């Protein structure tokens, strides 16, 4: 008996890592309950009985509706589950919701989790960081269909095996954002400032695949609202696509199950529209935006035949894909045990000067790709250090934290895509002109924790946040998880462990830098009726946003910008509320399968005009300052960043 049905495009939701707390001694209360649908009906163990708020003769009071639990004793709570009514009737199904924890039952504080649950009969979960509590409260903000009622067939609360208070100075995890989909792919859509999330659909528990369906949702940081899941017949089964945000700011998704399809996200109408078909079938490949705004892609797993997966280029202006057969994929293949099926997967691509694209790995061999004529490829040497040659690092990460100096930090990964041990390998690559072999050195003493399928983002201050993953790569399995994130600080050539989280983020997980300076980490799974589909995300707040007291630090503010669009080499003048010491530009990102070829950081050279007025010039080379949308951050002497000001860079 699987969860849900094909009719609803259902998937089993992942539970927290813990056990259900005995409810025999619980005292429950609700804002209202119809006779016959008492509040204790949600804790009687009968899936066919449910609590239901007032209706009919008692009137139809609208939400919010609340369910409060007194567990009588303190427990280390890390989640809750909600089983909706199972009679086919949808009245009362909870949509938008919030979860609160309390030690006294009177001070509930702020929600430990909030978001929106999908409208179907499957068991829903709200998983969050462990916290001692005697009382738990679930608030239904809206009903799945906008109706006045709230109902619950069974509600449970989970306890972790232990609790350890977070250490001061190492950041903080929370809250959890509950979603109606597994965010397997995501991006920060620049025109709206929202986190766009999407996934494909498949569930062998039902069989008979629908075909070409894309499920999408979004989270707005300014309102905290998670939009309802949308089902689009894109005729593009993604699952393992390439993703880029072009020079104009449009999200371009390529290949996957439907190997030659291209889908574009039209931001003005919040919808996926068809793009031109690629010339070659590809899956698990990376794509990268170029200095001229075009998008380059190479690799594509294996296909029944003898068609090579050499490079090709997309033009947003002519809406065409053109093969670049001489931009050969062979030089970048790893020695994966599975051969061509995996050897060209997830290349560490970076658009660079004069239409070139640098490939930093995962293969030991690094290469330069060219896009003039029918393409070209030139060796850039091997990723290495005084410690030796770096081994193939499939699903390791690569982040360009200082584009002006050509700095790329690489870390983690394993020799084979699956069933192999990850390593602590980490390197710093310093890019020069196309065609030259960059110098490479080891980053500090490597990662604290070996990991693969982990994700990462460059932060406003130039540091790189690294999170999730597992010690041994096993897609869809939440084994050997790494719960402690790490931050690399370049000026100190040092890695720092941060406070750990409670949710496993492995294969199919993502991370993105939010405009407000925090990190959005979520997803993982997408395996039908499996127990590892994570329908959520969590926020990580870096230490730079907290003062010594534990409260939010005062942030510098950008009170004015002379323009919001500038050509490469151009100048922008700004005004701040107080003196600042540094500034940076971070390109908006996209993410899936550990790949993010869109993010990068440019340290800005400031000019002090006095009176808290500063100006800066955007790098003249579009290979460094890739066209598209960027986030402008200013930092004070204490290292605290402002929230981002959106800037569009053009040619
Ligand atoms: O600069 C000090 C810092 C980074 O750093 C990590 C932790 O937060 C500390
Ligand atoms: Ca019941
Ligand atoms: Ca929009």
């Amino acid at each position: 008996i699987p969860e849900g049905s094909l009719q609803f495009l259902s998937l089993r939701a992942s539970a927290p890592i813990g056990s259900a707390i005995s409810r025999n001694n619980w005292a429950v209360t609700c804002d209202s309950a119809q006779s016959g649908n008492e509040c204790n009906k949600a804790i009687d163990g009968n899936k066919d009985t449910f609590w239901h708020t007032f209706y009919g003769a008692n009137g139809d009071p609208k939400p919010p509706h609340t369910y409060t639990i007194d567990m009588k004793t303190t427990q280390n709570v890390n989640g809750l589950s909600m089983l909706p009514r199972q009679d086919g009737n949808q009245n009362g199904w909870i949509g938008r919701h919030e979860v609160y924890l309390s030690s006294d039952g009177t001070n509930w504080g702020s929600p430990v989790a909030s978001g929106s649950w999908f409208a179907d009969s499957t068991t829903k979960y709200s998983n969050f960081e462990t916290r001692p509590a005697r009382y738990v409260r679930l608030v239904a903000i809206t009903e799945a269909n906008g109706q006045p009622w709230t109902s619950i067939a069974e509600i449970n609360v989970f306890q972790a095996s232990s609790y350890t208070a977070p250490q001061p100075g190492l950041g903080r995890w929370g809250p959890t954002i509950d979603l109606p989909i597994v965010p397997a792919a995501a991006a920060i859509e620049p025109t709206s400032g929202r986190v766009l999330m999407w996934s494909s659909y498949r569930n062998d528990a039902f069989g008979g695949s629908p075909g070409g369906i894309t499920l999408t949702s979004s989270w707005d940081p300014s309102t905290g609202i998670v939009s309802d899941r949308t089902v689009t017949v894109t005729k593009h089964d993604m699952f393992c696509p390439g993703i880029s945000m072009d020079g104009n700011g449009q999200i371009v998704v390529t290949g996957g199950n439907d190997a030659k399809k291209t889908s574009l996200y039209d931001s003005s109408s919040d919808s996926w529209i068809p793009g031109p078909d690629m010339q070659v079938a590809r899956g698990y490949q990376s794509s990268a935006t170029m200095s001229d705004g075009r998008v380059f892609t190479i690799g594509g797993s294996w296909s029944g035949g003898v068609f090579e997966k050499n490079g090709e280029v997309y033009s947003p202006s002519s809406k065409t894909w053109t093969s670049l057969p001489n931009a050969k994929v062979n030089p970048m293949l790893t020695a994966d045990k599975q051969g061509l099926y995996r050897s060209d997967n997830h290349a560490w691509l970076f658009g660079w000067k004069k239409g070139s694209v640098f490939q930093a790995g995962p293969s030991t061999a690094m290469n330069w790709y060219y896009t003039s004529g029918s393409g070209d490829v030139k060796s850039a040497g091997k990723r290495q250090s005084n410690r030796g040659v770096a081994p193939d690092a499939m699903c390791g990460n690569a982040v360009m934290y200082d584009a002006v100096k050509g700095k790329i930090l690489t870390f983690g990964g394993s020799p084979d895509y699956q069933d192999s041990d990850a390593t602590t390998n980490a390197h710093i690559i310093t890019l020069g002109e196309p065609g030259t072999s960059p110098n490479t050195v080891f980053a500090s003493n490597g990662l604290y924790f070996a990991r693969t399928f982990h994700t990462s983002v460059v932060l406003p201050d130039g540091s790189t946040f690294i999170t999730g993953g597992q010690r041994r790569g096993i897609p869809f399995e939440d084994s050997t998880p790494v719960f402690t994130p790490e931050i690399y600080v370049p000026e100190q050539d040092t890695f720092y462990k941060q406070n750990p989280n409670s949710i496993v983020r492995v294969y199919h997980s993502i991370s993105l830098l939010l405009p407000d300076g925090r990190v959005f980490n979520g997803g993982g799974g997408l395996c039908g009726d499996c127990t590892t589909n994570h329908f959520d995300a969590q926020i990580f707040t870096p230490n730079y946003l907290y003062n010594s007291n534990g409260n939010l630090a005062t942030r510098p503010k950008i009170t004015r910008t002379s323009t919001q669009s500038v050509k490469v080499g151009g100048r922008i003048t700004i005004s701040t509320d107080s003196s600042i010491s540094k500034a940076s530009l971070i390109r908006y990102g996209t993410a899936t399968h550990t790949v993010n070829t869109d993010q990068r950081r440019i340290p800005l050279t400031l000019t002090n005009n006095g009176g808290n007025s500063y100006s800066f010039q955007v790098p003249s080379d579009s290979g460094v300052a890739l066209p598209g949308y960027w986030m402008l951050f200013v930092m004070n002497s204490a290292g605290v960043p402002s929230v981002a000001s959106t800037i569009r860079v053009t040619q």
